[PDB]
């Protein structure tokens, strides 16, 4: 079973998942001076008004809030995307201290954490089918830095005590993911992959330039979670991020001048 530690972490993943050394792996460093502004790109369309959250879950590598994706309800359109992508889940990656935790980096800068809102392309019918297609997923990535509290995150942190260990879940209905968004929807975009095994190269990445700020107390709660299942030696869920991968033959485009 893969993980983030010395003997099962990111440098080991290629053995069970050889795509780990593929041509479109994520995350990557975003070099702000090399990324080209592309005026053909469109405004992102984030329509989360009808979002229906279901559960919050510790899956052993992060915690995720899941959504009902049986019909168009919370979807992402526009930007670099064709067609409609339904929100299935969001999760975070974070560090043991504030100077690391994000998966993408900006001019080698590491953020305290990174939020991933995962959406799949409706023209493939289900998530399972979408992940086997180069345009099957759109993941919206948002950086977190430490400062002021993020009110829309507080309902999430208040429940983390209840899902401390792997496998634990709780009801998490009536959560509005709009409260996790920054003001500007300016973004970078590039073709990439899932950043956890099986690391499938099925993702259009859309990373927002403006981070959201969260308080030290909020991110502290992230760090109290556990990779392990109940009763096992406590091994803190921290530094669950994959480092930046080779960009290779890819261009990162900017939606803004
Ligand atoms: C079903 C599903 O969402 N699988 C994922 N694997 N990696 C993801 S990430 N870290 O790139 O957002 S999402
Ligand atoms: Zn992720």
């Amino acid at each position: 079973h893969w993980g983030y530690g010395k003997h099962n972490g990111p440098e080991h993943w290629h053995k069970d998942f050889p795509i780990a050394k593929g041509e479109r792996q994520s995350p990557v460093d975003i070099d702000t001076h090399t990324a080209k502004y592309d005026p053909s790109l469109k405004p992102l369309s984030v329509s989360y008004d009808q979002a229906t959250s279901l559960r919050i879950l510790n899956n052993g590598h992060s915690f995720q809030v899941t959504f009902d994706d049986s019909q168009d309800k919370a979807v992402l359109k526009g930007g670099p995307l064709d067609g409609t992508y339904r929100l299935i889940q969001f999760h975070f990656h974070w560090g043991s201290l504030d100077g690391q935790g994000s998966e993408h980096t900006v001019d080698k800068k590491k953020y305290a954490a990174e939020l991933h809102l995962v959406h799949w392309n409706t023209k493939y019918g289900d998530l399972g089918k979408a992940v086997q297609q180069p345009d099957g997923l759109a993941v919206l990535g948002i950086f977190l830095k430490v400062g002021s509290a993020k009110p829309g995150l507080q309902k999430v942190v208040d429940v983390l005590d209840s899902i401390k260990t792997e496998g634990k879940s709780a009801d998490f209905t009536n959560f509005d993911p709009r409260g996790l968004l920054p003001e500007s929807l300016d973004y970078w975009t590039y073709p990439g992959s899932l950043t956890t095994p099986p690391l499938l190269e099925c993702v259009t990445w859309i990373v927002l330039k403006e981070p959201i700020s969260v308080s030290s107390e909020q991110v502290l709660k992230f760090r109290k979670l556990n990779f392990n299942g109940e009763g096992e030696p406590e091994e803190l869920m921290v530094d669950n991020w994959r480092p930046a991968q080779p960009l290779k033959n890819r261009q990162i485009k900017a939606s803004f001048k």
